[PDB]
């Protein structure tokens, strides 16, 4: 029998021993709801590298046509499908603890909500189910918006995109880990950019914060701490994110320094930028690291470049699918 994911009772170990059976030939499994079923084509992420402190963390991802991914670490794992264009996420901790800690914290602002928010059991807590569409609507949580800031070789260039827990915040790893799957998943969708980069994303505690909760001067002064940073000197030429739960003030979700990766010629830190990490709004770090890498506004609603927030993922707009892989190093006679 193929193999299935029961969503009515689905735990760490439901996906971990799923996931950790996926071959570099992917694997069929079954998503089971009331009502729902979907089979899903997983292949692991071969592409994207993250640690979260050291602790690595995998990603997996259904076809395309399969709106299904998956994040596995050794203390959590995700399963995040689209169903009726609402993003729905199943966060499974593998201790008892933690996820106690973590279906309280989603819990917390609810205090129909089911179709938003269910604790799932298998007596024992063993994922939370969270529809962030439903969710926004029962939170009334603003649209809010962003507004930002100014040859195939023969192996992947290795690039790393070093986030930054800024000094002060708490962030989940299921939570940064869907904000740095979804940017990596944004860049390889563009014109076959796997052969070109390969993300490397680490996650690590930094000493700067921002001092107000304006996003500009933020990432002014983000900007300027890893350039006086010791530690950083000879990695000015990745990029950077500093990652904070929250947002900034006028619904601000995150900013960047346009255009200001290259694979000839980055330097300086430029390639900098600040992302919210929160589960409500995926996407986010996707949308600044397309600005980072040359993206700029796209008129079309759909696009994860447009102005508001919009919930997509994905680049639409050739004009800035074409800026992107230029900077990456590919050009139109690679074709995808
Ligand atoms: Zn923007």
């Amino acid at each position: 029998v193929t193999a299935s994911i029961d969503l009515q009772s689905v735990s760490y170990t439901d996906l971990a021993t799923q996931l950790n059976d996926v071959s570099d030939f992917g694997k069929m499994i079954i998503l089971k709801d009331n009502g729902f079923n979907r089979q899903v084509h997983v292949s692991m992420d071969k592409r994207t590298k993250i640690q979260l402190d050291n602790e690595n963390v995998r990603l997996f991802n259904g076809r395309d046509k399969d709106s299904t991914s998956f994040i596995l670490g050794d203390e959590f794992a995700v399963l995040r499908f689209y169903r009726n264009g609402e993003s729905i996420s199943y966060i499974a901790y593998k201790e008892a603890q933690m996820m106690n800690e973590i279906a309280e914290f989603y819990a917390a602002p609810f205090k129909n909500e089911k179709e938003a928010f269910e604790c799932i059991y298998d007596k024992d807590l063993v994922s939370v189910k969270i529809n962030i569409d439903k969710a926004k609507k029962i939170l009334n949580l603003p649209e809010c918006d962003y507004i930002i800031k100014t040859a195939v070789p023969s192996e992947p260039k290795t690039v790393y995109v070093i986030c930054l827990r800024e000094s002060g915040s708490t962030v989940y790893p299921n939570e940064v880990s869907a904000q740095m799957q979804d940017a990596a998943n944004s860049v390889y969708a563009v014109h076959g950019l796997k052969r070109f980069v390969n993300l490397h994303f680490v996650l690590y505690t930094t000493e700067y914060s921002c001092p107000s909760g304006n996003a500009d001067e933020g990432l002014d002064g983000f900007t300027a701490s890893l350039k006086a940073n010791p530690k950083a000197e000879g990695y000015d030429d990745q990029i950077y994110f500093l990652i904070r739960w929250g947002t900034w003030d006028n619904n601000i979700l995150g900013i960047s320094w346009l255009d200001s990766y290259n694979v000839n010629t980055a330097s300086d830190f430029k390639a900098s930028g600040m992302s919210t990490t929160q589960l409500m709004y995926p996407g986010v770090m996707a949308h600044e690291l397309g600005h980072i890498l040359g993206a700029r506004h796209a008129d079309d609603p759909k696009d994860l470049m447009y102005s508001k927030y919009t919930g997509y993922l994905f680049h639409l707009s050739e004009e800035n699918m074409y800026r992107i892989a230029k900077n990456l190093g590919w050009e139109i006679a690679d074709g995808d």
